[PDB]
C-alpha cells in the first residue's frame, strides 16, 4: 500500500523474477526446466535468468532483517556471502534507498567464479559434496562486471554498494567494513560457512541478524554448531524455510 | 528518491523488461534478435516476453499524462485501446494504486485476438497495409486470460481494472465508463483510431489527454486529421518519441 511498500514488494518479484517467470536449470532435486511457482517462492530451484536463487521466503527473510536492524538503530552495514548475479543484494541495497538511508553499505562478497576446486585441505564433506561439480550446470560463474551491470540495471549501483572480490579466506579477515547489522551468509560448504563466522561475525552488532542461507546442507550445518559451540553462542536458531534459518545476536 | 519515485521507476523498467533484457522478434526494420537498450529505450521492437512494447518514452509520457490529470484534478479513468500484454495498463494501475487513488478505473480494451482479418469495409490504407498479417511474427494475439495473469503477477489486478473484451467498433460505443482522464489509442490503423475518437474521445474530459502511439502510422494519422478536422480541434500536437505523439483538451 504505501509507495515504500509497493517498491520493495515489486522488487522482491523483479530479483526473484516471478514477473516473467523463467525456466530452471535442470539439476540436483529439479527434473524438469519448467517454471514452478511453489519452487521459486521457496528458493529451492535454479533460475536461468532470475537474479537471485533464494526465493521470495529469504527475501522476505532480508527485508526483515534489514528493516529490523533500522527500526531498532542496529548499527552496522549490510554483508552477503555468495551473491551469484547478485539479486540479494541488489533487493538489499533497494532496501537501504527505499528508507534514504544514507549512512550503511551493502558489501557483495564472492569469488564471481563459483565454487572452488576442491583441495586435500578442505573439510571431507566439503571433499565428498564437491560443490565445484555443479558450477556450470547452474551458471553459477558470474563475473564482478556481470554483478555490476545487474545492479545498474535496477539503477542501485552508487558508493553505497562496495564488492569484496575474492576466495572468503582471502578477503574476510581483512575487510574493510568495522561493524554488520546483517551477516548473510550464502556460501553452502563447511569452509565458505566457517571462513565467515570466523572472519566476519565478530564485527556483527549486538542485535544483528546472522542468516544461513544453506543450513540444510550437513557441512554447513557442522560449521554453524562447531562455531556457536566454540564461542557459547546459544542464540535461538529460527527457521525460514526449508533450507535457511537466522539468529538475532544477543 | 521517494517510495513512489522509486516504485514508478522500477515498474516502468520492469514492464518494458530493462531489468532481463529479453530479444525482440525479428520483423518490420527490425533485422536481428538482439536486445538493443536505444529499441527498447524508444519503444522500436518486438519483445519476445516484456508486457509492453511501447518503451520508455511512452511510458513515461503515459505517466507524465496520469499525475497531470491526478495534480489537476482532471476527473475521469484512464482507458487504453490496444494493449497486447497489458503492460502499459499495469503501469497506469500501478501509477494509481502508488498514489492511494481508490475512485478512478483503468479500462483494458482489445480484441484479444491481435488485428482484425480485412475485408471490403476497412479504409484502402488498412487493407493495403493489412496488419492482420503480422499476428503472429510479433505474437500479437494475446488473450484476455493472459492478460489477467500479467496483471496478477505485479500484485494490480483488482476492482479497479476492467476489461472491455472486442472490436472497439463493438465495445466502444456502450462502453460503461462516465468520463475519461486519460485516452490512449493504441491500435495503429486508421479504423481503430476513428472507431475510438469517435465513440470514446467525447468521454475525454477537458483537460484530459489524447495519446496516439502510432501516429508514425500513415493511417493512423489520416484519421487523426479527419476527426479534429471534422470536430475543430486545434490543441497543439505534442511529440513524445518516432512514433507517439498526444494532445492535451482544451
Ligand atoms: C545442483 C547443485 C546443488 O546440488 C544439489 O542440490 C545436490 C543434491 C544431491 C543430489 C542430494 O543427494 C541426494 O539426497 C540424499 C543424499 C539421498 C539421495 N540418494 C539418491 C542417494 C541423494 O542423491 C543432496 C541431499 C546431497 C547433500 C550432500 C547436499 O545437501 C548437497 C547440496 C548441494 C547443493 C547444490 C545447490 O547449490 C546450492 O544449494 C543451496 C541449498 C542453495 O541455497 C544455493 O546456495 C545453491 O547454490
Ligand atoms: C512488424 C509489424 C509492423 O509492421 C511494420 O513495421 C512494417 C513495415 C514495412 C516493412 C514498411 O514498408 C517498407 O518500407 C520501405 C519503403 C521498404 C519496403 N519496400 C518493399 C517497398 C516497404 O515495404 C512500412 C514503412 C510500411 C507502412 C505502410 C507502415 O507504416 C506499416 C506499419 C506497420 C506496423 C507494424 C508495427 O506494429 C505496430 O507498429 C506501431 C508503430 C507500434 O506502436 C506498435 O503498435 C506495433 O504493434
Ligand atoms: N569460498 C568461497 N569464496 C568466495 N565465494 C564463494 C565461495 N564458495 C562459494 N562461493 C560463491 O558462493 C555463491 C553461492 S550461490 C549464492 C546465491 C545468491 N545469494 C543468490 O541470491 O542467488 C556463488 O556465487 C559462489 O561463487
Ligand atoms: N479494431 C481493433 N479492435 C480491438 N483491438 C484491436 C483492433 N486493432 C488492433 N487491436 C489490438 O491492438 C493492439 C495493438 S499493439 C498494443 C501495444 C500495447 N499498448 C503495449 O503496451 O504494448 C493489439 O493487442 C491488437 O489485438
Ligand atoms: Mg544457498
Ligand atoms: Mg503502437
Amino acid at each position: 500500500s504505501t509507495g515504500v511498500e509497493l517498491y520493495l514488494d515489486l522488487l522482491k518479484r523483479t530479483v526473484s523474477n516471478f514477473i516473467y517467470q523463467d525456466a530452471t536449470h535442470v539439476a540436483g532435486l529439479i527434473t524438469q526446466a519448467a517454471f514452478v511457482e511453489e519452487a521459486r517462492e521457496s528458493g529451492e530451484d535454479y533460475p536461468t535468468v532470475a537474479h537471485t536463487m533464494i526465493g521470495m521466503k529469504r527475501l522476505n527473510n532480508l527485508q526483515h532483517c534489514v528493516e529490523s536492524a533500522l527500526r531498532d538503530g542496529v548499527p552496522g552495514d549490510v554483508l552477503e556471502t555468495g551473491v551469484w548475479r547478485g539479486g540479494a543484494c541488489i533487493f538489499a541495497r533497494g532496501i537501504l534507498k527505499a528508507y534514504d538511508v544514507r549512512d550503511r553499505t551493502v558489501w557483495v562478497a564472492d569469488s564471481f567464479q563459483g565454487f572452488p576446486k576442491i583441495t586435500d585441505d578442505d573439510h571431507p564433506m566439503d571433499a565428498e559434496m564437491n560443490l565445484h561439480q555443479y558450477n556450470a550446470a547452474v551458471d553459477l560463474p558470474t563475473s564482478l562486471a556481470t554483478v555490476q551491470r545487474n545492479f545498474s540495471r535496477y539503477g542501485l549501483l552508487d558508493d553505497q554498494v562496495r564488492f569484496l572480490p575474492g576466495w572468503f579466506k582471502d578477503t574476510m579477515p581483512t575487510a574493510p567494513f568495522e561493524r554488520l547489522a546483517v551477516l548473510r551468509m550464502d556460501g553452502d560448504s563447511y569452509g565458505a560457512t566457517m571462513d565467515v563466522l570466523t572472519h566476519a561475525y565478530p564485527r556483527l552488532s549486538p542485535g544483528g541478524f546472522a542468516i544461513i542461507d544453506d543450513y540444510c546442507i550437513p557441512a554447513c550445518r557442522e560449521a554453524v554448531h562447531e562455531y556457536r559451540d566454540r564461542h557459547g553462542i546459544s542464540d535461538e536458531i529460527v527457521e525460514i524455510d526449508r533450507q535457511g534459518v537466522y539468529w538475532r545476536r544477543s
